[PDB]
C-alpha cells in the first residue's frame, strides 16, 4: 500500500489560447505526477466527448469545471490506493466508470488527465524516464528521436488569414540528429520571416496559434515556393521535406459535396473532390511533399483510398479526423486502404492504454504514425516522451515558436541527450 | 555531504521566440532541479551581459554553447559538494568567478540558470514550496497572490505592425482573487479579439511575441478606446486599470534628443519629451491608467522625475531600462526621484540574491515591484513563485495567450490553490 496512489487531483488551467482545460495530479510517496489534457479547434466528429460546462458567465461556456468535478469526485476516489503500475486495469476501470462508447458521462478531458498520469507516477515507481516507462507498455524494440514536422504557414478555422488549408509544414528529413533537426527548422524559419516580411509587409509576420505565420495568403498553392526559398535561404536546400494537413472536412460542405477554399471570405469557391486530386498530385510532383494529412472529408474513404493508391511509395496519406486515434475507425480505414499513416492524438480517444492500442494496430499494418499536439496546446510535454516510447520517428508539435510547442522540442532535446550519440534519429523512409 | 549538490550540467534549448538560450540542472539526493534563462528584445544598456556565440553557421550568431560550457566547464565544478542552501555564498562565489561588473566573463546567462536551479534545490532540501523559500530569502512577512498585468495590444521594436510605444496592458485590479483575475482577464482578451476583428478584418487578430494582438494600428493613442470596449463587452465594466510600457528607449534618437514615433516606417515622425508628458497626463487622465513604464529613455533621469511628480498618487512610474533591476542604478533612480515602481527582471542583474536586493531596496524606500517576464521566454516559471515570494502583489508575464506566458498563469493558479481561501491577492494600492 505505501507505494500505491494517495491522491488525485484534478483543477482548471489555461491552454495556449487562453481557454480553459483540465490538469490532473496523482500524488505517491515518489511525488506528484501533473498532466495536463490538450484541445482541438478542428476537432473530428468521431473524437471522444470532450466535456465543457456551457456557463456563459464563465469563459463564454468553455470552462472546465464539471469535468475538473469528475477527476476531484469521482475518477480520483476510485484510484485512492490503487496500484499505478497497471496502466490497461485503471484505464479500464475508468472506461467502465463512464460506461459510454464516446466518454460523454465523465469526459475525454476528465479520463485522459488522470491516464497519463498514472502513466508518470508508474515511470517514478519503476525509476525509469517516462519515455523508457512507455516504450514497455507499448512493446517497443527501438527507441527513436522523431523528425519534427513544423507547421510554418497556415491557412485553417480561426487563423487570421484568408488561407483554408490549415497547415503547411517543413520537415528537416536529412538531418542526423534532433538537435540539428531543430536548429535547422529554426533557422528555415527566421528565414520564413525575412521572406514574409519582405513580399507581404511588416503586418504579415505575427503568428498563428501553432506558432507559424499567418500572412495575407487566399490560395493554398502560394505557400509553396516560399517554403522552398526559405530552407534555400538559411542555408539548407536539401534537407527538407514539406508536410501538408489540409483539415478537408473544415472547408467541406456536406449537401453540396464540395470544398469552399475561400470558407473565410465575402464570397465562396467550391472545388470538387477531384479538382482536389489534382492538386494533390501536382503538389507531390512540384515539391518534396512527403505527407499530406486529411486530403478529403472525414467520412470520405473512397477519396483517401484513391489518393493514398495514386502516391503510394511517395507522399503518406495521414489520417487525423478519418482515424481519430481509435481503433474501430482505423479498422475501416485500413479495410478501404483509405491512408497508410496514423494521426496520433491521446486526446482523440481519451486513454494511454487506447492510444497505444491504435499506435500498434497501425504499425502492425505497415502503417507509419506521427504523433500530434493539439491547436490548443500546454506547457505539457507527455508527447516528446511518446513519440521516443513508440519509436515512431515522427511528431508534429509546432512551429519552432510559442513556449506550449517549444516545450516538446526542449523535452526531445533533453531525451536525445539522456539516450547519447548512438541513439537513432529520423524516420527511415525519408532519411 | 550526502545532501549537497552531486551534479550541475547546461543545455542549449529554444526560447518561445526559437531563439537558443540556456538552461540549467543541479541535481542533488532530493531531485533534478531545472531552470532556463528568459532573453530579452528591447535590452537595457545597462543590463548584465547576455552571452551569445556570434557563430554565423548557428543560429545566425545566437548560439548560447559558450555560456553553457561556462555553465559545464566552470560553474558547474566549482559548486559540487557545495551546500545548495547558501544562496548568498554561492551566488558570491558565482560573481567572484565572474570577476566583471556586467557578468561578460562567464555570461549572466550562465549564471543566472545556477542560481535560480540552486534556489530550487534549496527548497527541495528544507521540504517547502519555491516561493516560501524564496520568501525566508527576502524576510517577506506576507505573501499575495499578484495582480496579473496582461500584454493584449503592441507596438515595439518586432512587432508586426507600425505600432511604436512596445505594450498595451489590463489589469483586473478590482478582481478579488488570483483566479478570478485570470479568468476576467481571459474572457477581455477573448472579447478583444472580436472587436479587433471587426475592426481591422480576419488579418488582424494574429498574435505578437507575448500574445497579444499587433493589429495595423500607428498612433499610440488607438488602442485604449479599444480595450475600454473589449472590458465593457466581456462584462466587467470598472473591474480593469490599463498599464502601459512605452519602452521609449528604443523610439529614441541621441544626436536629436526626440522619439520617433514611426521608427518601423518610411517615413519617420519626431516628437519631443515634453510632447510625450503632454500625451502621458492625457492618458492618465482620458483612462484608467495606474501605470506607466519607461516613458522616457533610459539615461533621461530628468523626464522620468517629472513625470513620477505630475503623476504622484494615480499612475506609479515604473523604472525597467533606467534600473535594469540594479541596484546601483536603483539607487540614482532614488536620489533623482526618478520613479516609483521597479520592473523587476532576475536576468538583468543574473542572480537571484542581486535581485532580490534590489526588490529590498525598492521596497524600503516605497516604490512597488512589478515582478517581470522578457519578450522571449521558456516553460520556465520561476517568476511566479518569485512574485508570490516577493508579496508584491504585481506582475507582467503576458497576454492570457501563448504557453510560455500561460505556464505562469497557471503556475500562479497552483500558488494560490495551496495557499487557501484567506491568501492575500491584488495590489492594495489599485483595489
Ligand atoms: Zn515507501
Ligand atoms: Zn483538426
Ligand atoms: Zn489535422
Ligand atoms: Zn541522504
Ligand atoms: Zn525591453
Ligand atoms: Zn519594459
Amino acid at each position: 500500500s505505501h507505494m500505491t496512489i494517495q491522491k488525485v487531483h484534478g483543477r482548471e488551467v489555461l491552454d495556449s489560447r487562453g481557454n480553459p482545460t483540465v490538469e490532473v495530479e496523482v500524488t505517491t510517496e515518489k511525488g506528484v505526477f501533473r498532466s495536463a489534457v490538450p484541445s482541438g479547434a478542428s476537432t473530428g466528429v468521431y473524437e471522444a466527448c470532450e466535456l465543457r460546462d456551457g456557463d456563459k458567465k464563465r469563459y463564454v461556456g468553455k470552462g472546465c469545471l464539471q469535468a475538473v468535478k469528475n477527476v476531484n469526485e469521482v475518477i480520483g476516489p476510485a484510484l485512492i490506493g490503487r496500484d499505478e503500475l497497471k496502466q490497461e486495469e485503471l484505464d479500464t476501470l475508468m472506461l467502465r466508470l463512464d460506461g459510454t462508447p464516446n466518454k460523454g458521462k465523465l469526459g475525454a478531458n476528465a479520463i485522459l488527465g488522470c491516464s497519463m498520469a498514472i502513466s508518470k507516477a508508474a515511470a517514478a515507481a519503476k525509476g525509469v524516464p517516462l519515455y523508457r516507462y512507455l516504450a514497455s507498455l507499448a512493446g517497443t524494440k527501438e527507441l527513436r528521436l522523431p523528425v519534427p514536422c513544423f507547421n510554418v504557414i497556415n491557412g485553417g478555422k480561426h487563423a487570421g488569414n484568408a488561407l483554408p488549408f490549415q497547415e503547411f509544414m517543413i520537415a528537416p528529413v536529412k538531418a542526423t540528429s534532433f538537435s540539428e533537426a531543430l536548429r535547422m527548422g529554426s533557422e528555415v524559419y527566421h528565414s520564413l520571416r525575412g521572406i514574409i516580411k519582405k513580399k507581404y509587409g511588416q503586418d504579415a509576420v505575427n503568428v498563428g496559434d501553432e506558432g507559424g505565420f499567418a500572412p495575407p495568403i487566399k490560395d493554398i498553392n502560394e505557400p509553396l515556393p516560399i517554403l522552398m526559398e526559405a530552407i534555400e535561404e538559411a542555408g539548407h536546400r536539401g534537407k527538407f521535406a514539406i508536410c501538408m494537413d489540409c483539415a478537408a472536412s473544415e472547408t467541406y460542405d456536406e449537401k453540396k459535396q464540395q470544398y469552399n477554399l475561400t470558407f473565410k471570405s465575402p464570397e465562396p469557391t467550391w472545388v470538387t473532390a477531384e479538382q482536389l486530386r489534382e492538386t494533390y498530385c501536382k503538389w507531390a510532383h512540384d515539391y518534396p511533399i512527403v505527407s499530406i494529412e486529411d486530403p478529403y472529408d472525414q467520412d470520405d474513404f473512397a477519396g483517401f483510398a484513391g489518393i493514398t493508391e495514386a502516391l503510394k511509395g511517395k507522399t503518406q496519406i495521414v489520417g487525423d479526423d478519418l482515424t481519430v486515434t481509435n481503433t474501430e475507425r482505423i479498422k475501416m480505414a485500413i479495410e478501404k486502404k483509405a491512408c497508410n499513416s496514423l494521426l496520433l492524438k491521446i486526446n482523440q480517444i481519451g486513454t494511454i492504454s487506447e492510444a497505444i492500442a491504435s499506435s500498434k494496430l497501425c504499425m502492425e499494418n505497415g502503417w507509419s504514425v506521427m504523433v500530434s499536439h493539439r491547436s490548443g496546446e500546454t506547457e505539457d510535454t507527455y508527447i516528446a516522451d511518446l513519440v521516443v516510447a513508440l519509436g515512431s520517428g515522427q511528431i508534429k508539435t509546432g512551429a519552432p515558436c510559442r513556449g506550449e510547442r517549444t516545450a516538446k522540442l526542449n523535452q526531445l532535446l533533453r531525451i536525445e541527450e539522456e539516450l547519447g550519440a548512438h541513439a537513432k534519429f529520423g524516420f527511415p523512409g525519408w532519411s
